[PDB]
């Protein structure tokens, strides 16, 4: 786990670190999910499998957390589903907060901003309302979703910025590969 910028935003610490998600340092990792919560590929399966040692199993677990919490088997922009982390438990990471970003598919607009800004925003007060103290983020959308890296990078930071709480202390962006990691330092850099 490599940290590319760390530096006070908003009401917590904010970090912008290259590596696996899955091995991050924090109470509660974001996933990047459908509105199912089907984990069939990308960071979801990725994070599903784990946490299950399948990813095929995550998803039913996610389903039957997601009907409990919402009454329904899908969630909307903002809405975000916890389930236990399971074999992440032993790491530090006790919770996945599933939550779900817009299709772009190249395009960007008020109204796909404002969907991913919910998609951001909806983790952190529910770490705030569940008083965990750190929580980790993917680049939720910018995956097969399609939507511009640097415009996601702009909304996550919007979100933190805005974002009012005392339980979260520390949040971090999480990438995977090398060239979009720097991607991202770039707009940490001229954003903060």
């Amino acid at each position: 786990m490599e940290v590319l910028f760390e530096a006070k935003v908003g009401d917590i610490t904010l970090k912008l670190a290259q590596g696996d998600i899955t091995q991050y340092p924090a109470k509660a990792i974001v996933n990047a999910a459908n509105k199912r919560l089907e984990h069939g590929g990308g960071v979801a399966y990725a994070i599903a499998k784990a946490c299950a040692g399948d990813a095929g199993l995550y998803t039913e677990i996610s389903k039957k957390a997601m009907r409990e919490q919402f009454g329904r088997d899908y969630i909307d922009h903002g809405e975000v589903v916890v389930t236990p982390a399971m074999n992440l438990e032993e790491r530090g990471i006790k919770y996945v907060f599933h939550t779900v970003g817009p299709i772009c598919s190249g395009m960007w607009s008020e109204e796909l901003k404002e969907k991913l800004y919910k998609a951001f925003l909806g983790p952190l007060e529910k770490a705030e309302e569940m008083g965990v103290e750190s929580i980790a983020f993917p680049a939720v959308s910018a995956g097969i979703y399609g939507c511009d890296l640097e415009k996601v990078v702009e909304t996550f930071l919007e979100a933190v910025k805005n974002f009012k709480g005392s339980a979260v202390k520390e949040v971090a962006l999480v990438i995977y590969d090398r060239k979009s990691a720097e991607v991202a330092l770039k707009v940490f850099e001229r954003s903060l």
